[PDB]
């Protein structure tokens, strides 16, 4: 009999639970150079154009095209262009001072020799507004075939392909594995006991049928040992959803033409390291029997895990002593029976001398939750929930002025009329995003002086109505940048050298 049970293969049917299933089917796909990408099938460019998106002298995103000679985030336009002779830099869409709306300047950059194309940074000012409707065109198309999907981030997103792939087990009666073979008669038997209800939750299911080996992965399957590709339930799975992912990565090429990379696991964590495996537009797989080969191939280390990246993950490294390359495989072998190993030697190490609970970043009240945690990670068993983010509890819109741009009180409302149209626009897209009404009630205008001094006047801010918030905002912005204004009458103030309006106190309905 399989090493799987009933209850976890009807576990993916949950919404809530299947993320806990060792049969659990998460995929994490990437949009590459994402900003690049916008601005390449904006202007009908191809993906073997090499578009770089710029700002100001900076690049801010490198077309894979134009990486491959040797451009990146590090250089220049100029010195990209030195690198690249046929190189197509493409501005991002900017604000300019006393408007409220972004507009691309194609054709005008800094490295364009005509003075009358250039685009100044004195009155202008960023826009990624284009940039987060077009996530949203994708974020859309990733809803429609998923029923549970998490945005990461504006070019990253994890789906939870439990329901697909059960009922693509259970029901799917289409589906071909051969041109003589169906995946309805490869999988008759389990299908009938399912069907059947004889089975206890807990009984393990039958072994996998012979026929069902027919069934092709679709993506690179990490498997550097030459393992078997379909072994147990848990390969299966995992290869119906390798076939649901490419379709939805080919929906997102076909209607917006965005290239994605994609990584496929049972777990958050090692899809999302999977995904970045192969970065141009790949997908691979990871099997779990695969999933020690791939954790220890060289590439990962503790600190690649999510919330191990940072001070915790460091600490880690000295508490638990790890070396600097494979601690991962380290952490496995040093405590492998079971995690209240590593939590009693948690527990020591917590009760030494030198153990300093005030700055620590380890809980000691809760050292079974992360003995359980780094023993599940380092065997790439770690499942997570898909959660969507937390509630965004403060935007701000600023701008480090140079020379005279703000050398008045008109010209503060000139940038604050821009400041509130972007943090507007990043309000309608959370809005959006979420499908949540988002009312800020606190508004803080803060900003330096000639003379480097700091003036700040933060204070309520009204709703007139329904969206509303661009004409509100501006207002109680205005009497602040009035009311500075006038604090400051005395006193080498006027040509500021920032300015920034903060929105918190947000009210989510």
């Amino acid at each position: 009999m399989s090493k799987f049970t009933w209850k976890e293969l009807i576990q993916l049917g949950s919404p809530s639970k299947a993320y806990e299933s060792s049969l659990a089917c998460i995929a994490h796909i990437d949009m590459n150079a994402f900003f690049a990408q916008v601005e390449q099938m904006r202007c009908g460019l191809s993906k073997e154009d090499p578009v770089v998106c710029v700002q100001w002298n900076s690049i801010i995103a490198v077309s894979y095209a134009a990486r491959k000679y040797g451009i990146s985030r590090m250089d220049t336009i100029q010195e990209a262009l030195k690198k690249c002779s046929n190189l197509i830099p493409i501005h991002t869409a900017v604000f300019k001072k006393g408007e409220d709306f972004w507009q691309y300047h194609d054709g005008c950059g800094s490295w364009v020799q005509d003075p009358a194309k250039q685009i100044s940074v004195e009155d202008h000012k960023v826009s990624l507004e284009p940039y987060r409707r077009e996530s949203r065109k994708a974020l859309k198309i990733f809803k429609s075939a998923c029923d549970l999907v998490e945005r990461a981030s504006i070019d990253e997103v994890f789906l939870d392909l439990g329901r697909i792939c059960f009922n693509m087990l259970m029901f799917d009666n289409e589906y071909e594995l051969t041109g003589d073979l169906k995946l309805k008669d490869a999988l008759s038997n389990i299908r009938e006991a399912f069907i059947g209800g004889n089975y206890d939750i807990n009984s393990h299911l039958p072994l996998i049928p012979e026929k069902i080996k027919s069934l092709k992965f679709e993506g690179d399957v990490f498997n550097p040992e030459g393992r078997d590709l379909i072994t147990d339930w848990d390969d299966v799975i995992l290869a119906l959803g390798s076939q649901v992912c490419k379709g939805i990565r080919d929906s997102i090429k076909d209607i917006l033409g965005y290239t994605t990379s994609c990584g496929l696991s049972s777990t958050k964590n090692v899809c999302k390291l999977a995904s970045n495996y192969k970065k141009p537009d790949a997908q691979t797989i990871v099997k779990n029997d695969c999933l020690l080969d791939f954790l220890d191939c060289g590439k990962f280390e503790i600190t690649s895990f999510w919330t191990l990246g940072g001070v915790l993950g460091k600490e880690l490294i000295d508490v638990l002593d790890l070396p600097h390359e494979n601690s991962i495989k380290h952490i496995r072998e040093t405590w492998p029976d079971n995690a209240g190993q590593l939590k009693e030697f948690l527990d020591a190490k917590v009760k030494q001398s030198d153990y300093d609970r005030s700055t620590s970043n380890i809980d000691p009240l809760k050292t079974a939750d992360l003995a359980e945690k780094l023993f599940k990670l380092s065997r790439g068993r770690y499942g997570l929930p898909l959660s969507s983010r937390p509630v965004v509890k403060s935007m701000m819109s600023n701008k480090n002025l140079r020379g005279k741009s703000c050398n008045s009180i008109v010209d503060c409302i000139s940038w604050l009329e821009v400041f509130c149209a972007e943090l507007t626009s990043r309000i309608q897209d959370l809005e959006q995003e979420y499908n949540k009404i988002v009312i800020p009630r606190t508004v803080s205008i803060s900003l330096k002086t000639k003379s480097y001094e700091v003036y700040r006047k933060s204070g309520p801010v009204a709703y007139k109505g329904i969206n509303f918030q661009s004409h509100e905002l501006l207002k109680v912005g205005i009497k602040f940048v009035t009311d500075l204004d006038i604090k400051g009458k005395n006193k080498s103030y006027y040509p500021l050298t920032k300015l920034s309006m903060t929105i918190t106190n947000f009210d989510i309905i």
